[PDB]
């Protein structure tokens, strides 16, 4: 789009 | 679209 | 886009 | 417990 | 607890 | 606790 928000997460426990 | 929100998660336990 | 926000997180516990 | 992680969020759109 | 991590966030769009 | 971390954020767009 024209404002783009991306988040990526890695965890052993608890990716909320 | 024209504002785009993306979230990706990896976990051994508890991806909520 | 034309203002792009990216976040990456890595953890043993608790990637909120 | 003996390690406590707390998060609160407010938004009009997209509280992921 | 004995190590305590607190986060609060406000936004119009996108509190991830 | 006995080592306490606190964060507050305000934004129009993107509080990650």
């Amino acid at each position: 789009g024209l404002f783009d928000i991306i988040k990526k997460v890695a965890s052993v426990i608890g990716g909320l």
